[PDB]
């Protein structure tokens, strides 16, 4: 298929062949931190990500990817309301054509300019990302909102291969690459059962979405809107916005991590 | 010098060194009914980079792994810290037998052994020396070792061994991938205390992993067969090298997790 966030393949049209779109658990969802309820059950989260993991940055006509060699234990997601260990897997970026927007998940009503996104797969019970993507309990995803702030030298290395993967399809070698210093140093979250937010919009995600933001500058951020959502010798458009609108709760209660 | 042997030993320590008997000493008893969860430690935030590891040496009293630490490729944040820690040094304490050799103690229980992997404030200082006077300067994770399976990363340790019998011997090490020799959980303890050696500084924050690693006899066995002399001296061997708890004197031991 061919979905993507222009006007007649966007995100109001995802529905017309993935009608899980307007399912019970989708993503992104918006917080009402008067109703989240502190659970003193999560475990500390655990974060143990080795810089060797990352392999390659691609442009998937959809976002920045970022792959990591999962095969291994090496960077892995336990703890919080996590059972298990979830392999490290991908990293992505959602963004708006202008700053004042474009994060996928909306805390009592205050928007993000950006908003990354760490996929992980439970390696304990499934054989891969693509069966675990398919399974309630398959994926653990956290957020990072991105606020409009003086630059941010952890994203040198992912904006300096832009221009590399300009257009759809296109990857270069991305190794050694840290990303334990992209996080807030506060990773106090809110989670919930939802989605992968772009199509298949599978319902197999445990979402962890930190309350801390990071910052981007508005120059660094610019640089993310000159990829292409086209590939070589297609006609040339702009992936100047990628983020899908919150979808409702339909139900489902929010926890925090933090009192 | 000062040492572990009868006459040098840590019992001895405070008359060359008198803050032996300070306020802020280590290592300490760990009693878990007495520690406070406290919800605002963080986890830890560890990234270790293998090439970091450069030389590993006899000191007299362990061996040292020596890290390369110009800048700032690997560091402890997060835990009870404020600030980037840069990890410099790595050593391992143990007993003369596998049920008593670490100096952290829980609830009674000595593990085999403990390493101490030792960083330093460089938000705050501008060098190792400069933060190891000062009580935020330098933050160190104890983590336990208990006899089991032989472990194939402590193995590239013990393989260096023979040559650095000799007090002062050193030899290249590098690729050590600290990250992976920790354990599964980082559930951690943490207190105000200082250095376990001379000159006992009381300039660490300390930060104890619950769950121990494990360890082969034959390769805890090994490290006693340094010697704590040096070439050209009379044979001693380094068969203990752990300080006994100091008293609390009312710190507070906190919990990351219950
Ligand atoms: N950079 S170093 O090799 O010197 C050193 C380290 F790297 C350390 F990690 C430590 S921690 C204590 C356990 O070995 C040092 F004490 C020292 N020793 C220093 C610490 C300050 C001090 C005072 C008097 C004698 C020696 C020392
Ligand atoms: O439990 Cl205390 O030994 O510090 O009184
Ligand atoms: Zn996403
Ligand atoms: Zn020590």
């Amino acid at each position: 298929l061919s979905w993507g966030y222009r006007e007649h393949n966007g995100p109001i049209h995802w529905k017309e062949f993935f009608p899980i779109a307007d399912g019970d658990q989708q993503s992104p969802i918006e917080i009402k931190t008067k109703e989240v309820k502190y659970d003193s059950s999560l475990r500390p989260l655990s974060i143990k990500y080795d810089p060797s993991s990352a392999k390659i940055i691609s442009n998937s006509g959809h976002s920045f990817n970022v792959d990591f060699d999962d095969t291994e234990n090496k960077s892995v997601l336990r703890g919080g309301p996590l059972t298990g260990s979830y392999r490290l897997r991908q990293v992505h970026l959602h963004w708006g054509s202008a700053d004042d927007h474009g994060s996928e998940h909306i805390v009592d009503g205050v928007s993000y300019a950006a908003e990354l996104h760490v996929v992980h797969w439970n390696s304990d019970k499934y054989p891969s990302f693509v069966e675990a993507a398919h399974e309630p309990d398959g994926l653990a995803v956290l957020g990072v909102f991105l606020q409009i702030g003086e630059p941010n030298s952890q994203l040198q290395k992912i904006t300096d291969t832009l221009d590399s993967i300009k257009e759809k399809g296109k990857q270069t070698r991305f190794t050694n690459f840290d990303l334990l210093s992209l996080l807030p140093p506060s990773w106090d979250y809110w989670t919930y059962p939802g989605s992968l937010t772009v199509p298949p919009l599978l319902e197999s995600v445990t979402w962890i979405v930190l309350k801390q933001p990071i910052n981007i500058s508005s120059q660094q951020l610019a640089k993310f809107r000159s990829l292409l959502c086209t590939a070589e010798g297609e006609a040339a458009a702009f992936l100047v916005s990628n983020h899908r609108p919150p979808q409702p709760l339909k139900g489902r209660k929010v926890r925090a991590s933090f009192h």
